[PDB]
């Protein structure tokens, strides 16, 4: 739990509330970034998230994910993080439309390391999204959003949720969809997405259509057309990632290989 004397939050809304702020470390400040909620007149269940994304970013440490400063109690309740300043992956390409192919290849190998070590922690993101990628420099990535993130059970390879409930369906595996079962395979599939929507600058995947839309196009074989200037490579490893059956589907120690700019061995 962190002190509220040594935390100063700019005003700024950005986008629970979250601004910008400044926490005053052992000897440096560091620049962080605060989710907010009412002490009183808050929402249970959305407070119980962001205690659950708490409860798993304390457990992870890795250079792709962002790390959690603490949790502060005082006049809001607060989840605070080291500030990735650049913002979301799908804004930013959206308003800087000049990045270079090996520059937004380099930020989702970066991402595919972040994933592969999700992946051997046994950890599934669940919301894997180009709008859950933060970025540090034009240069440097980071995971963010671990809200629905699961450990896994040491006996399976899958979380299995009860039903559907709301979710980012348009990132989802089939087998998230129709069964409900969610492994690092579908994260490997939302990955497939967030590849679209980054060479896509920061356009929404499935335009215009309606999520059993989506599902009904993907069980036909369908999928979203090479964006315009794609990396033909890149484009094909979006399909290796939508791969319909999860057994055949690559892991993430499969697809962040296949992102590397070096000769190496698998
Ligand atoms: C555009 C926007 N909308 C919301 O936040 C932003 C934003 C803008 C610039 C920089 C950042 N950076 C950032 N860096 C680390 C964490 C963080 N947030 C805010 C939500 C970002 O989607 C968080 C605070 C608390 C818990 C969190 N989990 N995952 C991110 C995050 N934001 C954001």
């Amino acid at each position: 739990y962190l002190d509220r004397k040594l935390l100063t939050l700019e005003d700024k809304e950005l986008g629970g509330t979250v601004k910008k702020g400044y926490y005053q470390m052992k000897k440096v400040v560091k620049t962080v970034a605060v989710k907010i909620l009412k002490n009183e007149a808050n929402d249970p269940a959305l407070k119980d998230e962001l205690l659950a994304e708490a409860n798993v970013m304390q457990q992870l440490d890795n250079p792709y994910i962002v790390r959690m400063i603490g949790i502060c109690e005082a006049e809001s309740w607060m989840l605070v993080m080291e500030m990735a300043e650049l913002g979301p992956l799908n804004k930013y390409l959206q308003q800087n439309r000049h990045v270079k192919d090996k520059n937004i290849i380099e930020l989702v190998h970066q991402v595919s390391m972040g994933m592969k070590y999700l992946e051997e922690s046994n950890f599934v993101h669940r919301d894997l999204a180009a709008r859950n990628v933060l970025l540090v420099t034009q240069h440097y990535a980071k995971i963010s959003d671990f809200g629905l993130s699961k450990a896994l059970r040491a006996d399976e390879n899958y979380y299995k949720a009860q039903t559907h409930g709301k979710w980012p369906v348009k990132w989802y595996a089939p087998e998230c969809i129709n069964y409900y079962k969610f492994s690092s395979k579908s994260d490997v599939w939302s990955f497939g997405v967030l590849m679209w929507e980054a060479f896509s600058y920061g356009q929404k995947p499935y335009r215009g259509m309606k999520g059993s839309e989506v599902t009904a196009m993907l069980e036909k074989g369908e999928r979203m057309g090479c964006p315009a200037g794609c990396p033909r490579e890149m484009y094909d490893l979006m399909n290796l990632c939508w791969t319909y059956d999860v057994e055949n589907r690559p892991g993430f120690a499969a697809v962040e290989l296949r992102l590397r700019n070096y000769y190496y061995d698998v």
